[PDB]
């Protein structure tokens, strides 16, 4: 996250850190807790992945550093891409993880709600993206969650600022006009949770942009409600 804070215990915990175990273990992306066994993170985080084994997703951190040889983690069972997905920029960039045992819901780990049937007028204005991602080019993962506020923009304005792309209604972008507050590499995956009537929704997946924070640039986002159909039929 470029031009955010850090985050404290219990801040945003359907927050998850997805690592990777070889040929090094670190932290690959971002996820969200969904459901009792059901992580939604981002498709294009299983680049060269040869198969669930190799996985771990660790729920109620805060601190990178907190993961030690004893940390408890999840093993993913299974990895469910969707079907039509090809590359980040052109859409579908969305996967859903099968863990191998029962998220026990506490202060530090919990789901959050997918967009509500029935809100398709409701206007999105408290908007955050979280994660453990690179807060400039050329960085490294961070230690502490970072979070930052940015507001939604129109998908026509997207489209102008992506003239090369297709910008389509099953993506959401969301940006400042002159940048500094954004989503960037690993933060891939992870939420952008909205606030609405005090309760908190998974409104998009972080998923590709143009650099990092950069002026009308938007960073884009799979647009969750337009998958709620497919969620609901992989985790039922
Ligand atoms: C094989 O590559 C990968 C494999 C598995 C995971 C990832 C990952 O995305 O963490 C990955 O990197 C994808 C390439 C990349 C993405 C992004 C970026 C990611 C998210 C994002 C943006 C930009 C927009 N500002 C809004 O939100 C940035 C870079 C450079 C410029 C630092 C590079």
């Amino acid at each position: 996250i470029v031009g955010g804070t850090a985050s404290v215990r219990g801040e945003w915990p359907w927050q998850v850190t997805l690592h990777t175990t070889s040929p090094t273990q670190r932290h690959l992306c971002g996820g969200s807790i969904i459901g009792n066994q059901w992580i939604l993170t981002a498709a294009h985080c299983f680049y060269g992945v040869e198969s669930p084994k190799i996985l771990r997703v660790y729920s109620g951190i805060l601190n990178q550093s907190e993961i030690k040889e004893d940390t408890s983690f999840f093993g993913v069972q299974e990895i469910i891409i969707h079907d039509q997905y090809k590359m980040a920029e052109s859409g579908y960039d969305i996967a859903l993880l099968k863990l191998e045992t029962t998220v026990n819901y506490t202060d530090s780990q919990r789901p959050i709600s997918l967009p509500s049937k029935g809100d398709r007028n409701v206007i999105y204005t408290d908007c955050w993206v979280t994660g453990w991602g690179y807060r400039k080019l050329r960085d490294k993962i961070q230690n502490t969650l970072q979070k930052a506020k940015i507001p939604l923009v129109t998908n026509e304005e997207c489209q102008k600022r992506y003239r090369g792309h297709k910008i389509t209604h099953k993506m959401i972008c969301a940006g400042y006009r002159e940048g500094g507050k954004d989503a960037c590499k690993g933060d891939s995956g992870g939420p952008l949770s909205c606030k609405h009537n005090e309760v908190w929704h998974l409104v998009g997946i972080t998923s590709w942009g143009e650099g990092c924070a950069q002026r009308e640039r938007p960073g884009v986002y799979t647009n969750v409600v337009e998958y709620v159909d497919w969620i609901l039929e992989k985790t039922q």
